[PDB]
């Protein structure tokens, strides 16, 4: 007879409420249980009643692989899934968090806090739109992005994915979300799950609650603050996300004055889910549930029963997926976990699979292919880039002539620094590969090729990574960029105490400073000791790390757009100040947020 939840036309309530009743435990836990890609078989998603899969960072097919090989790759996972008694299609995750950024020749926007600078919402958006379109292009419905955290000390390693400290400017910046999912319905609740469909992926309003609070900005994790400071510093940007309509909701690795947010009932259960009223499912990180323990996985039964009473709905294994199911399948048949838990999260999961239509469209769309990398992301993502810089100073005193935009026509100039011509450098961690990486990883520019890109042709371009003080006097150059900064970075990589730039970085701005008049442009993912750097230079514009297409710097270096980017956080005077963000006490600022010198389009 006739089986409802296979039915299209049916409510989505209707469809969940039908095949729910049809599942039996080892069916229920497998949608519960998210594997990565790197353990995944036909038989093993088949036999296991897997639930979704991951590609966690670099987890790629080959290296270069194209469009089709990934759709090739999630469409075959897909198939398994598809042949079990249920045929309830998988869902497939990645961290597209700057573009679809594990993928080579994926259009890799700026990361987040250059976002913030923008002060750009409606931008954001239109990236969410891109970047939903270069997923899809390869068969992938769902990621996990927004990070809204609102990182409150820079020396957090994962600063860079906090659009500010300033969580009116995260509020704004969720736009991201409707992006990536569609907008919502007239009709819509808050709290209810969407994707418009097949072109759109499911979004994630990620690491559920404080991650960006931590003590020193130490990664994963305490953050001691009142409930009243958690909820008006860091929650707002949740419940914004639920009138957005966000599907899932990762938790963070983080704790809440010494709890685990992996363990938390209170916040996960009782507030995302009873208060704000979350209608779709929680998902855990990496390992998150491990991690409850110290040593982590040291008492994975607890683990488990401690997560999934919290209230968690699928669990990110991402490896020992074997372990997992057969523990989470030992405390329900001994009552210690209730099937109303069990019920409660796969019917969250269900919710968000039919919704997206899943059900109706499991496999890819080969004719989305050619979205990866389309030339008018690039074009938007150049636009984004060039809006997120914030120049800090043009000229070294009052009285001086303004260097930027340097002129386009010039007899010779020096491009120079270890960041001029370099890809990785310039887009930064989450990209290609999990900590990003350096050199020429994928399709763009560097701030070296879109500077002959734009200049006129009698303009002779020397390049010179590290040049000697002599070698640019004696170059007869009418003005120098240098590039230099931060090295890609990513999670606990990230957290740094001294905040510094790596050398030769200094040392090169001041030979080729103290040579020719200068511009310098700093590639970093947060505040950095720069007073150094400043003294220096003629101008200095804060880059943050812009991305795939560096013709976005050097169209407001050039004076093709005005400088329009203000500080979306705090420039420090020194280390020893933090944390110090605006509305503190001790507020003594190098520049304050908001801060950014403008320029006039020529
Ligand atoms: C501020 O505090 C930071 C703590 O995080 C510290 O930076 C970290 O320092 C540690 C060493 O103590 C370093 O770990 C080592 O990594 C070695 C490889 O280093 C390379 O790998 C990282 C990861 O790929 C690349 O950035 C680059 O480094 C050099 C110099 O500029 C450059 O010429 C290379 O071409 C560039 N190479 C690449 C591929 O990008 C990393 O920095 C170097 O490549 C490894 O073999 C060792 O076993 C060890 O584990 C961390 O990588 C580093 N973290 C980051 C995010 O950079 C700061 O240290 C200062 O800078 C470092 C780059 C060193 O030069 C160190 O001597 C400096 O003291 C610290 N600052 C101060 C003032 O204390
Ligand atoms: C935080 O960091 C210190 C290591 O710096 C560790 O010993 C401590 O237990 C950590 N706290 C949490 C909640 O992770």
């Amino acid at each position: 007879d006739y089986v409802l939840y296979k039915d299209a036309t049916k409510p989505v309530e209707d469809r969940v409420a039908d095949l729910l009743g049809r599942m039996t435990l080892a069916e229920k836990i497998g949608q519960m249980t998210q594997i990565e890609r790197l353990v995944a078989t036909p038989d093993v998603l088949r036999d296991n009643f897997i639930g979704s899969l991951l590609s966690g960072g670099g987890s790629v097919p080959r290296k270069g692989a194209t469009a089709k090989e990934w759709q090739d790759m999630v469409d075959g996972f897909q198939k398994a899934c598809m042949s079990t008694r249920l045929g309830i299609p998988m869902i497939y995750g990645i961290d597209a968090v700057h573009g679809q950024n594990n993928v080579y020749g994926a259009t890799i926007f700026p990361h987040n806090v250059g976002l913030g600078a923008t002060r750009d919402p409606y931008l954001v958006k239109r990236i969410g739109e891109a970047t939903a379109l270069e997923v899809r292009a390869t068969g992938i419905q769902y990621a996990f992005a927004p990070c809204i955290a609102v990182c409150r000390d820079p020396r957090w390693g994962r600063c860079y994915e906090s659009y500010s400290e300033d969580r009116r400017i995260v509020q704004s910046m969720t736009e991201l979300i409707p992006g990536l999912q569609g907008d919502v319905p007239k009709d819509f609740t808050s709290g209810m799950p969407f994707v418009a469909g097949k072109n759109k992926v499911a979004a994630c309003a990620k690491h559920f609650v404080g991650d960006g609070g931590t003590v020193d900005g130490i990664n994963e994790n305490n953050t001691i603050i009142n409930r009243e400071g958690l909820m008006n510093i860091h929650m707002p940007a949740y419940k914004n996300a639920m009138d957005k309509g966000v599907s899932t909701v990762m938790i963070s690795y983080s704790s809440w004055n010494g709890v685990k947010m992996h363990a938390n009932q209170d916040l996960v259960t009782g507030y995302l889910k009873d208060t704000l009223k979350f209608k779709g499912f929680v998902i855990s990180d990496w390992e998150g549930i491990d991690r409850i323990t110290t040593p982590a996985g040291s008492d994975y039964s607890y683990s488990v029963k401690a997560s999934i009473l919290a209230g968690l709905d699928m669990i990110m294994v991402p490896n020992k997926y074997q372990q997992f199911i057969s523990i989470l399948t030992g405390h329900v048949n001994g009552g210690v976990i209730p099937m109303s838990r069990i019920d409660d999260a796969v019917t969250r999961i269900l919710r968000v699979k039919f919704t997206m239509g899943l059900f109706e469209n499991p496999y890819a769309d080969p004719a989305m292919a050619e979205q990866l990398g389309k030339q008018e992301h690039r074009d938007l993502a150049r636009e984004a880039a060039r809006k997120s810089l914030v120049l800090l100073k043009n000229g070294k005193t009052s009285t001086d002539a303004p260097l930027l935009p340097l002129p386009k026509k010039a007899p010779k100039i020096l491009v120079a620094g270890s960041h001029a011509d370099n890809l990785g450098y310039q887009c930064g961690g989450w990209t290609i590969e999990w900590q990003g990486d350096t050199g020429r990883t994928t399709v763009g520019t560097t701030i070296l090729e879109a500077v002959k890109a734009a200049v006129d042709p009698s303009t002779v371009v020397v390049f010179a990574e590290n040049p000697d003080a002599e070698f640019v006097k004696s170059g007869g150059f009418s003005y120098a960029i240098v590039a230099v900064g931060e090295h890609p970075y990513t999670e606990t990589k990230g957290d740094n105490l001294n905040l510094t730039i790596p050398e030769p970085g200094l040392s090169t701005v001041q030979a080729v400073c103290g040579g020719v008049r200068c511009a310098t442009v700093l590639i970093s993912g947060r505040p950095v000791v720069v007073q150094p750097l400043l003294a220096a230079s003629d101008a200095l514009v804060a880059a943050w790390l812009p991305g795939s297409e560096g013709q976005g710097v050097t169209d407001a270096l050039f004076g093709d757009f005005g400088f329009t980017g203000r500080l979306p956080r705090t420039w420090f005077k020194s280390v020893d100040q933090l944390p110090m963000n605006v509305g503190d006490a001790h507020y003594d600022p190098l520049f304050r947020l908001g801060y950014g010198l403008t320029t006039n389009a020529t």
